């Protein structure tokens, strides 16, 4: 045999292993139009309406927004919108209610409750109203059939909306 010394310079006792990260997709629309009315007399909603347009995803990603768009996530070609409709609005008090509403992704409509949370109501530097509101609330992917093919595990089945409205007065 040869006696052979290591040459640390260009060896590496190297090693991999493989983990599980859990991370937060996070997300907004660019494009969407609300139709909003609200009694500031009684801090009450009377009519809420959004249409999102599905195209104007950003996850700040733009090779993920794009993969949203495919027929194994928003189906855009087919469902380019999504939709949510205020059936209901039970008050707690003023800063804070129910809201009941039918929000349909690719076609599936289900009634689901945000918890609304009203920020800030005023008149503004012109003496025309605003207001600044929260809605809140859990869907389940699984209630909209939304992404099937998509497991559980690896995307949670609970999607958490956080829809932050500032909104001043019409006309």
């Amino acid at each position: 045999m040869k006696e052979y010394t290591l040459d640390k310079a260009h060896t590496d006792v190297g090693f991999k292993i493989k983990h599980l990260q859990i991370s937060n997709v996070k997300g907004n629309f660019k494009d969407y139009s609300a139709v909003i009315d609200f009694d500031p007399a009684s801090a009450e909603f009377k009519k809420l309406d959004v249409t999102i347009k599905i195209a104007s995803v950003n996850t700040e990603n733009q090779t993920r927004d794009n993969h949203l768009q495919q027929d194994d996530f928003f189906k855009a070609k087919k469902y380019p919108d999504m939709t949510f409709t205020m059936k209901k609005y039970e008050k707690i008090d003023n800063e804070k209610g129910k809201m009941t509403g039918t929000l349909t992704i690719a076609g599936v409509s289900k009634d689901i409750v945000l918890d609304a949370e009203i920020g800030g109501v005023a008149k503004g530097k012109d003496g025309k109203e605003k207001i600044g509101f929260s809605l809140n609330g859990k869907i389940k992917r699984s209630d909209f059939k939304f992404a099937t093919s998509t497991s559980t595990i690896t995307l949670s089945d609970d999607i958490n909306l956080c829809i932050e409205v500032e909104a001043n007065e019409k006309e």
